[PDB]
Protein backbone atom coordinates (compact mmCIF):
# COMPACT_ATOMS: atom_id res chain seq x y z
CA UNK A 1 0.00 0.00 0.00
CA UNK A 2 1.42 3.40 -1.13
CA UNK A 3 2.77 5.75 1.65
CA UNK A 4 1.08 8.90 0.11
CA UNK A 5 -2.51 7.52 0.42
CA UNK A 6 -4.95 8.82 3.00
CA UNK A 7 -8.66 8.23 3.54
CA UNK A 8 -10.86 11.08 4.72
CA UNK A 9 -14.44 10.92 5.95
CA UNK A 10 -16.83 12.75 8.33
CA UNK A 11 -18.87 10.91 11.16
CA UNK A 12 -21.42 12.34 13.54
CA UNK A 13 -21.49 12.23 17.28
CA UNK A 14 -23.64 14.24 19.68
CA UNK A 15 -24.93 16.43 16.92
CA UNK A 16 -21.43 17.41 15.77
CA UNK A 17 -19.18 16.58 12.82
CA UNK A 18 -15.88 14.83 13.21
CA UNK A 19 -13.54 14.88 10.22
CA UNK A 20 -11.29 11.78 10.36
CA UNK A 21 -8.19 11.22 8.20
CA UNK A 22 -6.49 7.76 8.07
CA UNK A 23 -3.03 7.14 6.81
CA UNK A 24 -4.00 3.84 5.17
CA UNK A 25 -0.54 2.05 5.11
CA UNK A 26 -0.09 2.62 8.90
CA UNK A 27 -3.53 3.02 10.56
CA UNK A 28 -2.42 6.46 11.95
CA UNK A 29 -5.24 8.90 12.40
CA UNK A 30 -5.86 12.70 12.67
CA UNK A 31 -9.34 14.00 13.47
CA UNK A 32 -10.92 17.37 14.19
CA UNK A 33 -14.40 18.45 15.30
CA UNK A 34 -15.63 20.81 12.60
CA UNK A 35 -18.56 23.25 12.97
CA UNK A 36 -20.24 22.26 9.68
CA UNK A 37 -19.81 19.50 7.11
CA UNK A 38 -18.71 21.82 4.26
CA UNK A 39 -16.24 22.17 1.41
CA UNK A 40 -14.52 24.99 3.23
CA UNK A 41 -13.81 22.95 6.33
CA UNK A 42 -12.57 19.97 4.26
CA UNK A 43 -10.32 22.23 2.17
CA UNK A 44 -8.80 23.88 5.21
CA UNK A 45 -8.24 20.49 6.86
CA UNK A 46 -6.51 19.15 3.73
CA UNK A 47 -4.15 22.13 3.70
CA UNK A 48 -3.12 21.44 7.30
CA UNK A 49 -2.74 17.77 6.67
CA UNK A 50 -0.62 18.21 3.57
CA UNK A 51 1.79 20.60 5.32
CA UNK A 52 2.62 17.88 7.80
CA UNK A 53 2.81 14.62 5.70
CA UNK A 54 3.55 13.86 2.03
CA UNK A 55 -0.12 13.59 0.99
CA UNK A 56 -0.27 12.27 -2.64
CA UNK A 57 -3.81 10.90 -2.97
CA UNK A 58 -6.94 10.95 -0.95
CA UNK A 59 -9.81 8.41 -0.96
CA UNK A 60 -13.14 8.88 0.75
CA UNK A 61 -16.37 6.92 1.12
CA UNK A 62 -18.36 10.01 -0.01
CA UNK A 63 -16.96 11.26 -3.28
CA UNK A 64 -19.38 14.23 -3.35
CA UNK A 65 -17.24 15.54 -0.35
CA UNK A 66 -14.66 16.67 -2.93
CA UNK A 67 -16.73 18.48 -5.56
CA UNK A 68 -16.56 22.01 -4.10
CA UNK A 69 -14.28 24.47 -5.82
CA UNK A 70 -12.79 25.28 -2.45
CA UNK A 71 -11.69 21.65 -1.98
CA UNK A 72 -10.42 21.37 -5.60
CA UNK A 73 -8.40 24.61 -5.02
CA UNK A 74 -6.78 23.10 -1.83
CA UNK A 75 -5.84 19.69 -3.71
CA UNK A 76 -4.57 21.80 -6.69
CA UNK A 77 -2.40 24.07 -4.50
CA UNK A 78 -1.05 21.23 -2.36
CA UNK A 79 -0.51 18.81 -5.30
CA UNK A 80 -3.05 16.21 -4.13
CA UNK A 81 -5.18 13.83 -6.28
CA UNK A 82 -8.45 12.15 -5.54
CA UNK A 83 -9.09 8.42 -6.15
CA UNK A 84 -12.10 6.12 -6.52
CA UNK A 85 -10.20 3.60 -8.71
CA UNK A 86 -12.36 3.84 -11.89
CA UNK A 87 -11.58 -0.35 9.59
CA UNK A 88 -13.95 1.30 9.33
CA UNK A 89 -11.90 3.30 11.84
CA UNK A 90 -15.08 5.24 12.47
CA UNK A 91 -16.49 2.45 14.74
CA UNK A 92 -13.10 1.92 16.49
CA UNK A 93 -12.55 5.63 17.10
CA UNK A 94 -16.07 5.98 18.41
CA UNK A 95 -15.37 3.04 20.78
CA UNK A 96 -12.28 4.84 22.11
CA UNK A 97 -14.26 8.13 22.33
CA UNK A 98 -16.92 6.34 24.40
CA UNK A 99 -14.25 4.93 26.72
CA UNK A 100 -12.76 8.42 27.46
CA UNK A 101 -15.89 10.51 27.16
CA UNK A 102 -16.38 11.17 30.88
CA UNK A 103 -12.78 12.37 31.12
CA UNK A 104 -13.77 15.58 29.25
CA UNK A 105 -16.38 18.25 29.02
CA UNK A 106 -16.11 18.94 25.24
CA UNK A 107 -16.54 16.29 22.54
CA UNK A 108 -13.58 17.85 20.71
CA UNK A 109 -11.38 17.11 23.73
CA UNK A 110 -12.48 13.47 23.94
CA UNK A 111 -11.86 13.10 20.18
CA UNK A 112 -8.19 14.23 20.58
CA UNK A 113 -7.76 11.93 23.67
CA UNK A 114 -9.08 9.12 21.50
CA UNK A 115 -6.79 9.94 18.58
CA UNK A 116 -3.88 10.01 21.05
CA UNK A 117 -4.89 6.61 22.51
CA UNK A 118 -5.32 5.04 19.12
CA UNK A 119 -2.03 6.30 17.66
CA UNK A 120 0.13 5.37 20.72
CA UNK A 121 -1.42 1.93 21.39
CA UNK A 122 0.88 -1.04 20.89
CA UNK A 123 -0.37 -3.31 18.13
CA UNK A 124 2.62 -5.50 18.96
CA UNK A 125 4.70 -8.52 20.14
CA UNK A 126 4.63 -4.81 16.84
CA UNK A 127 4.53 -1.00 16.62
CA UNK A 128 1.92 1.68 17.20
CA UNK A 129 0.23 3.42 14.30
CA UNK A 130 2.25 6.58 15.19
CA UNK A 131 5.54 4.66 15.00
CA UNK A 132 4.53 2.97 11.77
CA UNK A 133 3.67 6.10 9.85
CA UNK A 134 6.91 7.81 10.68
CA UNK A 135 8.93 4.67 9.78
CA UNK A 136 6.90 4.08 6.56
CA UNK A 137 7.53 7.67 5.58
CA UNK A 138 11.20 7.85 6.60
CA UNK A 139 11.95 4.62 4.68
CA UNK A 140 10.17 6.03 1.60
CA UNK A 141 12.45 9.14 1.79
CA UNK A 142 15.49 6.78 1.87
CA UNK B 1 19.24 18.07 20.54
CA UNK B 2 16.60 15.65 21.95
CA UNK B 3 13.85 14.41 19.49
CA UNK B 4 10.99 14.90 22.09
CA UNK B 5 11.57 18.70 22.48
CA UNK B 6 9.19 21.25 21.02
CA UNK B 7 8.94 25.02 21.40
CA UNK B 8 5.52 26.66 21.52
CA UNK B 9 4.70 30.35 21.33
CA UNK B 10 1.88 32.69 20.15
CA UNK B 11 2.48 35.69 17.65
CA UNK B 12 0.01 38.27 16.44
CA UNK B 13 -0.92 39.19 12.94
CA UNK B 14 -3.86 41.25 11.72
CA UNK B 15 -5.41 41.33 15.13
CA UNK B 16 -5.39 37.54 15.47
CA UNK B 17 -3.39 34.96 17.43
CA UNK B 18 -1.25 32.36 15.77
CA UNK B 19 -0.06 29.48 17.95
CA UNK B 20 3.24 28.14 16.51
CA UNK B 21 4.92 24.88 17.57
CA UNK B 22 8.53 24.08 16.47
CA UNK B 23 10.08 20.68 16.56
CA UNK B 24 13.48 22.05 17.63
CA UNK B 25 15.80 19.21 16.35
CA UNK B 26 14.31 19.47 12.81
CA UNK B 27 12.86 22.99 12.28
CA UNK B 28 9.43 21.41 11.44
CA UNK B 29 6.49 23.57 12.32
CA UNK B 30 2.71 23.29 13.07
CA UNK B 31 0.64 26.43 13.56
CA UNK B 32 -3.02 27.27 14.05
CA UNK B 33 -4.97 30.54 14.21
CA UNK B 34 -6.69 30.53 17.59
CA UNK B 35 -9.62 32.78 18.58
CA UNK B 36 -8.09 33.89 21.91
CA UNK B 37 -4.69 33.59 23.59
CA UNK B 38 -5.91 31.37 26.46
CA UNK B 39 -5.02 28.32 28.54
CA UNK B 40 -7.87 26.41 26.98
CA UNK B 41 -6.67 26.91 23.44
CA UNK B 42 -3.06 26.01 24.38
CA UNK B 43 -4.22 22.88 26.22
CA UNK B 44 -6.33 21.71 23.31
CA UNK B 45 -3.48 22.37 20.87
CA UNK B 46 -1.04 20.37 23.03
CA UNK B 47 -3.43 17.41 23.07
CA UNK B 48 -3.58 17.40 19.27
CA UNK B 49 0.13 17.79 18.94
CA UNK B 50 0.95 15.00 21.36
CA UNK B 51 -1.36 12.52 19.58
CA UNK B 52 0.68 12.95 16.44
CA UNK B 53 4.37 13.10 17.64
CA UNK B 54 6.22 11.79 20.70
CA UNK B 55 6.10 15.09 22.63
CA UNK B 56 8.33 14.75 25.78
CA UNK B 57 9.07 18.36 26.76
CA UNK B 58 7.91 21.75 25.73
CA UNK B 59 9.79 25.07 25.97
CA UNK B 60 8.28 28.48 25.39
CA UNK B 61 9.45 32.09 25.50
CA UNK B 62 6.48 32.97 27.78
CA UNK B 63 6.45 30.62 30.73
CA UNK B 64 3.23 32.18 32.11
CA UNK B 65 1.55 30.49 29.00
CA UNK B 66 1.66 27.22 30.96
CA UNK B 67 0.30 28.16 34.39
CA UNK B 68 -3.41 27.46 33.75
CA UNK B 69 -4.86 24.32 35.28
CA UNK B 70 -6.27 23.45 31.88
CA UNK B 71 -2.77 23.40 30.35
CA UNK B 72 -1.28 21.47 33.33
CA UNK B 73 -4.14 18.90 32.94
CA UNK B 74 -3.30 18.45 29.18
CA UNK B 75 0.61 17.97 29.94
CA UNK B 76 -0.34 15.61 32.84
CA UNK B 77 -2.69 13.49 30.69
CA UNK B 78 -0.35 13.37 27.69
CA UNK B 79 2.83 12.81 29.77
CA UNK B 80 4.51 16.09 28.80
CA UNK B 81 6.97 18.21 30.87
CA UNK B 82 7.76 21.88 30.71
CA UNK B 83 11.34 23.26 30.64
CA UNK B 84 13.06 26.58 31.31
CA UNK B 85 16.39 24.91 32.28
CA UNK B 86 16.64 26.20 35.91
CA UNK B 87 14.86 31.20 14.65
CA UNK B 88 12.94 32.98 15.91
CA UNK B 89 10.74 31.10 13.43
CA UNK B 90 8.16 33.78 14.14
CA UNK B 91 9.91 36.29 11.79
CA UNK B 92 10.55 33.60 9.11
CA UNK B 93 6.97 32.31 9.20
CA UNK B 94 5.65 35.84 9.01
CA UNK B 95 7.91 36.41 5.97
CA UNK B 96 6.40 33.35 4.27
CA UNK B 97 2.87 34.46 5.32
CA UNK B 98 3.52 37.87 3.73
CA UNK B 99 4.69 36.19 0.51
CA UNK B 100 1.46 34.10 0.17
CA UNK B 101 -0.99 36.49 1.77
CA UNK B 102 -2.72 37.60 -1.43
CA UNK B 103 -3.28 33.96 -2.38
CA UNK B 104 -5.98 33.70 0.34
CA UNK B 105 -8.91 35.47 1.86
CA UNK B 106 -8.47 34.22 5.48
CA UNK B 107 -5.31 34.67 7.54
CA UNK B 108 -5.75 31.10 8.79
CA UNK B 109 -5.48 29.86 5.20
CA UNK B 110 -2.30 31.84 4.50
CA UNK B 111 -0.81 30.51 7.77
CA UNK B 112 -1.32 26.86 6.64
CA UNK B 113 0.09 27.69 3.12
CA UNK B 114 3.09 29.15 4.90
CA UNK B 115 3.53 26.14 7.18
CA UNK B 116 3.31 23.91 4.09
CA UNK B 117 5.94 26.02 2.26
CA UNK B 118 8.28 26.07 5.20
CA UNK B 119 8.08 22.33 5.94
CA UNK B 120 8.51 21.19 2.28
CA UNK B 121 11.29 23.64 1.32
CA UNK B 122 14.65 22.08 0.50
CA UNK B 123 17.33 23.20 2.94
CA UNK B 124 19.70 21.10 0.86
CA UNK B 125 22.62 20.13 -1.48
CA UNK B 126 20.00 18.56 2.44
CA UNK B 127 16.44 17.68 3.52
CA UNK B 128 13.28 19.62 4.27
CA UNK B 129 12.13 20.16 7.84
CA UNK B 130 9.26 17.68 7.14
CA UNK B 131 11.72 14.99 5.99
CA UNK B 132 14.02 15.65 8.93
CA UNK B 133 11.43 15.28 11.65
CA UNK B 134 10.18 11.98 10.36
CA UNK B 135 13.76 10.64 9.96
CA UNK B 136 14.82 12.00 13.40
CA UNK B 137 11.82 10.31 14.94
CA UNK B 138 12.03 7.02 13.01
CA UNK B 139 15.74 6.68 13.89
CA UNK B 140 14.93 7.34 17.57
CA UNK B 141 12.36 4.48 17.46
CA UNK B 142 15.11 2.19 16.03
C1 LIG C 1 -11.56 23.93 37.74
C2 LIG C 1 -11.40 23.40 36.33
C3 LIG C 1 -10.42 23.95 35.47
C4 LIG C 1 -10.27 23.46 34.15
C5 LIG C 1 -11.06 22.40 33.72
C6 LIG C 1 -10.99 21.80 32.34
N1 LIG C 1 -11.86 22.33 31.46
C7 LIG C 1 -11.94 21.95 30.18
C8 LIG C 1 -13.04 22.67 29.40
C9 LIG C 1 -11.09 20.89 29.75
C10 LIG C 1 -11.16 20.33 28.37
O1 LIG C 1 -11.24 21.34 27.38
C11 LIG C 1 -10.07 21.97 26.85
C12 LIG C 1 -10.55 22.88 25.69
C13 LIG C 1 -9.40 22.85 27.86
C14 LIG C 1 -9.13 20.86 26.39
C15 LIG C 1 -12.45 19.54 28.33
O2 LIG C 1 -13.07 19.47 27.26
O3 LIG C 1 -12.90 18.97 29.35
C16 LIG C 1 -10.18 20.30 30.66
C17 LIG C 1 -9.27 19.24 30.22
C18 LIG C 1 -9.79 17.95 30.08
C19 LIG C 1 -8.96 16.93 29.66
C20 LIG C 1 -7.63 17.25 29.39
CL1 LIG C 1 -6.65 15.88 28.84
C21 LIG C 1 -7.10 18.53 29.48
C22 LIG C 1 -7.94 19.56 29.95
C23 LIG C 1 -10.11 20.74 31.99
C24 LIG C 1 -9.12 20.13 32.97
C25 LIG C 1 -12.03 21.89 34.57
C26 LIG C 1 -12.22 22.36 35.88
C27 LIG C 1 -13.29 21.72 36.75
C1 LIG D 1 -15.80 31.45 -6.38
C2 LIG D 1 -14.88 31.11 -5.22
C3 LIG D 1 -14.99 29.87 -4.56
C4 LIG D 1 -14.13 29.55 -3.47
C5 LIG D 1 -13.16 30.46 -3.09
C6 LIG D 1 -12.20 30.24 -1.95
N1 LIG D 1 -12.62 30.74 -0.76
C7 LIG D 1 -11.92 30.62 0.37
C8 LIG D 1 -12.59 31.32 1.56
C9 LIG D 1 -10.65 29.98 0.31
C10 LIG D 1 -9.75 29.89 1.50
O1 LIG D 1 -10.45 29.50 2.67
C11 LIG D 1 -10.69 28.12 2.98
C12 LIG D 1 -11.32 28.10 4.40
C13 LIG D 1 -11.68 27.50 2.05
C14 LIG D 1 -9.35 27.40 2.91
C15 LIG D 1 -9.23 31.29 1.72
O2 LIG D 1 -8.99 31.66 2.87
O3 LIG D 1 -9.05 32.08 0.76
C16 LIG D 1 -10.17 29.48 -0.92
C17 LIG D 1 -8.89 28.78 -0.99
C18 LIG D 1 -7.73 29.55 -1.00
C19 LIG D 1 -6.50 28.92 -1.06
C20 LIG D 1 -6.49 27.53 -1.11
CL1 LIG D 1 -4.87 26.81 -1.16
C21 LIG D 1 -7.62 26.74 -1.05
C22 LIG D 1 -8.88 27.38 -1.03
C23 LIG D 1 -10.95 29.59 -2.08
C24 LIG D 1 -10.46 29.02 -3.42
C25 LIG D 1 -13.08 31.69 -3.73
C26 LIG D 1 -13.92 32.04 -4.80
C27 LIG D 1 -13.74 33.40 -5.46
Amino acid sequence: CSPGIWQLDCTHLEGKVILVAVHVASGYIEAEVIPAETGQETAYFLLKLAGRWPVKTVHTDNGSNFTSTTVKAACWWAGIKQEFGIESMNKELKKIIGQVRDQAEHLKTAVQMAVFIHNKKRKGGGYSAGERIVDIIATDIQ
